[PDB]
């Protein structure tokens, strides 16, 4: 049941470092990230896949002076997903999805791609022209694509912590993001916990309905 | 099989409007929305979910001109559910959340409780004070609540259509979000899709891999 699985998944604090994800896993991870929904399929963003020692250690780096205390997971994780955005939403990439969506037969007529190419646009220029926050509306994108991500992993029986707990500026300068059009937003670690994952046993706790929904 | 389910869901392009969730699925939807993560479990949102005819029409009120498209989705689906965030981090919210967390039991000593509640106020005024940015870090934590919620959905058979096409000012006014400290980011419309909705049969698409994920 997808709900015993919201109530069960939960942020490891540590991860047993023998356990890795066996290769169809690893498969599995890396299409959960691609084919997470997104505002007209915009897709803005880029993921780092850390497996090896020091593919990890590279990542951990971010995790320095007060950050520290998410260091061991990083380093302990089987595989450390680095969630990025795109610094800015290019006609290239925009062009890139519709053709993509074309190639894939997604348009029964022309009429159809470009009633798709129109509505891509509106949205894309409306935060790049009109309210310039494109950088922001595209992080947003990457959160959604977070969330869908540690549903998944959850259902598929894995452990995983999302972490903000990082210098994003050591991380960027780290994989040389900033060039190649991206910035680091989130560090999951996904994994094994270990008996010794403190988080694993305490109960869960969430403000009570009657105080986040209204009904009408 | 939470990859399938990955590979299979979409967003509903129509929804059958005799079709309603069972009371059961009602309350599990809205479990979902309750135990999504989020930074520090600052849980900084709010959401209103419509079921009656005249609670689905104001929140339809926000589909006005150029979203004008979105309008029938919003009126023919069983629940509507508006992610809302809060407009600003306040102490008193952030005293709420470590106050519950007690109360759930997870903490073993008062000297923890504090030490939790230091970490969250540093991360808190990272964003209200230094950064001066916590409207966008707490949209973020709603757009995660989204990603986990669609999946979810989708885990449970049921159909859903994420909405970013409507208006927010029309919609925080309608609700009076703005006076109780939140605002609208997006409407998630959720029941079963009519024979109609084309955008069942029609394959996803994606960027490739290669694009999009870079293994270290
Ligand atoms: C965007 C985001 C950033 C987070 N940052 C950290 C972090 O840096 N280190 C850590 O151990 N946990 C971090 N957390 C974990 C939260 O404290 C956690 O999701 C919340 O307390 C709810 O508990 P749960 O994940 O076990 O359901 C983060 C969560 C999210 C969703
Ligand atoms: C934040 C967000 C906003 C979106 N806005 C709309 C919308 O206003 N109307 C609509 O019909 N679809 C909307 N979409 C649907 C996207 O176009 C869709 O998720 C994407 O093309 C991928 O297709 P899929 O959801 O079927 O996998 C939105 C999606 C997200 C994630």
């Amino acid at each position: 049941d997808i709900i015993s699985v919201a109530l069960k998944r939960h942020s490891t604090k540590a991860f047993d470092a023998s356990k890795k994800l066996t290769a169809e896993e690893a498969e599995k991870i890396k299409t959960l990230l691609q084919y997470s929904p997104s505002s007209t399929n915009s897709q803005p963003w880029h993921f780092i896949v850390a497996s090896t020692e020091e593919g990890k250690a590279r990542v951990a780096k971010s995790a320095a002076g007060t950050y520290v205390f998410n260091e061991r997971k990083m380093l302990d994780a089987s595989h450390v997903v680095v969630f990025c955005a795109k610094t800015a939403m290019d006609d290239a990439w925009l062009e890139r999805v519709v053709d993509q969506e074309e190639a894939d037969g997604r348009f029964n007529t022309p009429e159809a791609k470009a009633a798709n190419h129109k509505g891509r646009t509106y949205f894309a220029d409306m935060h790049r022209v009109d309210l310039k926050d494109d950088d922001q509306w595209m992080a947003k994108q990457v959160y959604l694509n977070v969330g869908n991500f540690l549903l998944g992993v959850g259902a598929m029986g894995l452990d995983a912590v999302p972490i903000e707990g990082f210098d994003a500026a050591i991380l960027d300068e780290e994989f040389g993001l900033k060039e190649k059009g991206f910035t680091s937003l989130v560090v999951v670690p996904v994994g094994h916990h270990s008996v010794e994952d403190f988080n694993a046993t305490l109960p869960k706790s969430r403000l009570p309905l009657s105080t986040i929904v209204t009904e009408c």
